[PDB]
């Protein structure tokens, strides 16, 4: 599923998102928007092997199980198959997890480079919330 901007912005903020661990629901749309294109099938593969899965582009060395990374942590304990779908519940509840694992929102790389710093209430400015 390709979602709409303020779409996903309401999907967000029903699954708790906004102000998740401070982070005001502008940021996860922002992230979403530069890691995936708001597209939940989105994959990536990494130079390390692993593999980067929907809409916040989760990675298999760490949160989720794919069968193919080596000696890979299943932190969220999810088949990573489980984030690419249109429901974007398991992808909000494993994103929760490691948002909270010390480092904030900075695990995601386009977030840390395109979104931090910004005016990120933008990306939900016109939106029915
Ligand atoms: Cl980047
Ligand atoms: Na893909
Ligand atoms: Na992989």
């Amino acid at each position: 599923k390709v979602f709409g901007r303020c779409e996903l912005a309401a999907a967000m903020k029903r699954h708790g998102l906004d102000n998740y661990r401070g982070y005001s629901l502008g940021n996860w749309v922002c992230a979403a928007k530069f890691e995936s294109n708001f597209n939940t099938q989105a994959t990536n593969r990494n130079t390390d092997g692993s593999t980067d899965y929907g809409i916040l582009q989760i990675n298999s060395r760490w949160w989720c199980n794919d069968g193919r990374t080596p000696g890979s942590r299943n932190l969220c304990n999810i088949p990573c198959s489980a984030l690419l779908s249109s429901d974007i519940t398991a992808s909000v509840n494993c994103a929760k997890k490691i948002v909270s694992d010390g480092n904030g929102m900075n695990a995601w790389v386009a977030w840390r480079n395109r979104c931090k710093g910004t005016d990120v209430q933008a990306w939900i400015r016109g939106c029915r919330l």
